[PDB]
RNA sequence: GGUGGUGUUUACCAGGUCAGGUCCGAAAGGAAGCAGCCAAGGCACUGCC
């Protein structure tokens, strides 16, 4: 379950904008989205790092389950 | 090296365009711009000079 699937799932429209700002490598192996990338991803999706961190946290939640069922 | 070709590679770090999103604006409309793409660079093979 990579960020590519979690994408299929201005309310959420912005939660998309964020991913539509990532790169294939990022959307495929999130454990590489440190500071620098974030600062890119945020300003890229007109958001803010905190926003990204939010979505990042969301993915994890929606992720762990897959790895537990 | 120059200038071509082909394969490969490259998140941001004053190239271009810009979905999506953001920004300013009562509006009309402006602005910056991620991914993508183009271009460009790198690693090689290669033609020519």
């Amino acid at each position: 379950f990579d960020l590519n699937d979690f994408l299929e799932q201005k309310v959420l429209v912005r939660m998309e904008a964020i991913i539509n700002s990532m790169t294939m490598k990022e959307r495929a192996k999130p454990e590489i989205i440190k500071g620098s990338r974030k600062r890119r991803i945020a300003a890229g999706s007109g958001m803010q790092v905190q926003d990204v961190n939010r979505l990042l946290k969301q993915f994890d939640d929606m992720q762990r389950m897959m790895k537990k069922m």
